């Protein structure tokens, strides 16, 4: 139960070291479901500070949280039980950051769903995020470099799916608990390649480790959502809070890229006695970028990883004024038509 904790080099060359490191970190994902990586005093800063605007935005009055919402992005606020996870209300309240897209982006004027402009609080909590997302990011791409090397394959094999990848973050608090329900956020796996993530000193994340023989679903697919799995069954280990760490652990992109070789851990977080901080953030595809079998390359499975955030998306929220829009636009319909006619040259000749 106790994680291993690595620090990265701010540069992956394919030395080496890095080749060694990136089978270390493969071999805690598959023994632990999760390791920590070192941060130092920037990354600790950039993360203190984004903590500190989390709680200063959530002692707003909920009027004024609820105004920050769009019909266009997912970004922005979701109040404690608007989230549904395996049919069943979450508990936190969040803010979501999506890429930050002006009504001025082609993609935003051509539709396409999910595409539009954070609806910031404040532009100090806008700053505090945009710099800390910008950190994490670089982490990201050395997580994801590393990651390459450990599965021999060429250094570059995820990072060339990045390249404006879809990055997001949700900065949760999480109330204490308050009736005789300590569910948080239920069972699930979340959607990318890599999940990074800072929490404070509360605790309540649990993750479930790699299961010999135990089946997992693939839930990319709509007959095999993840969220429930396992909720009620061990094991589940918890994520001690450490100063001066970030966790790591795949996402649903890395399970079906790698053919479950790296499995997308499972997690839940249960509510505490006092009320409870923490910031996960996803490193994700390009919108139009497909994931395919590294391991397989007769296989035709392939994942859409825009139309995985969609859907995804659209089942966490389904009452959400984004939402709504999606379905009275047929967004999804120019999500098919998107597939073949973009002009952002991210896929294509
Ligand atoms: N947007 C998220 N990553 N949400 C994480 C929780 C699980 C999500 N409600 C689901 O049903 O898949
Ligand atoms: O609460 C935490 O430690 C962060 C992870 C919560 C989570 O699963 C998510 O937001 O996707
Ligand atoms: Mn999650």
């Amino acid at each position: 139960t106790n994680l291993q904790t690595f620090e990265l080099p701010t540069e992956v060359t394919g030395c080496a070291a890095d080749i060694s490191l990136g089978r270390a970190l493969i071999q805690a994902w598959q023994k632990d479901g999760i390791f920590q990586i070192k941060t130092d005093s920037e990354q600790d800063r950039k993360t203190q500070e984004a903590m500190a605007a989390s709680k200063q935005f959530c002692k707003e009055p909920l009027t004024f949280k609820s105004s920050c919402v769009s019909d266009l992005t997912y970004s922005g606020y979701v109040a404690s039980g608007e989230e549904v996870t395996a049919g069943k209300p979450d508990f936190p309240e969040i803010f979501t950051v999506c890429k930050d897209l002006s009504v001025g982006d082609q993609r935003v004027k051509a539709g396409w769903p999910c595409h539009g402009p954070v609806p910031w609080p404040n532009n100090t909590y806008q700053k505090s995020m945009k710099t800390f997302m910008e950190e994490l990011g670089l982490a990201g791409e050395r997580l994801l470099k590393l990651t390459a090397l450990g599965f021999e394959l060429p250094i570059n094999t995820f990072t060339d799916l990045t390249r404006d990848g879809w990055h997001h973050m949700r900065v949760l608090r999480f109330p204490p608990q308050t009736s005789t329900l300590s569910r948080g956020i239920g069972a699930h796996t979340d959607y990318g390649l890599l999940v990074i993530a800072a929490q404070d000193d509360v605790g309540g994340l649990y993750i479930r480790p790699p299961v010999e023989g135990e089946k997992r679903n693939r839930n990319w697919l709509p007959g095999e959502s993840s969220a429930g799995m396992f909720e009620h069954d061990e094991p589940w280990t918890f994520v001690t809070p450490t100063p001066g760490v970030w966790t790591v652990f795949p996402g649903d992109i890395l399970q079906f890229m790698t053919g479950g070789q790296l499995l997308s851990t499972p997690h839940k977080v249960k509510l505490n006695t006092r009320e409870r901080f923490a910031c996960a953030y996803f490193h994700e595809p390009n919108f139009e970028a497909s994931a395919y079998p590294l391991f397989e390359p007769s296989a035709n499975e392939r994942i859409h990883y825009g139309e995985h955030f969609t859907n995804m998306f659209m089942r966490c929220y389904p009452d959400r004024i984004t939402t709504q829009r999606i379905n009275k636009e047929n967004r999804l319909a120019h999500l098919e038509d998107l597939k073949k006619y973009s002009d952002t040259r991210a896929t294509g000749s």
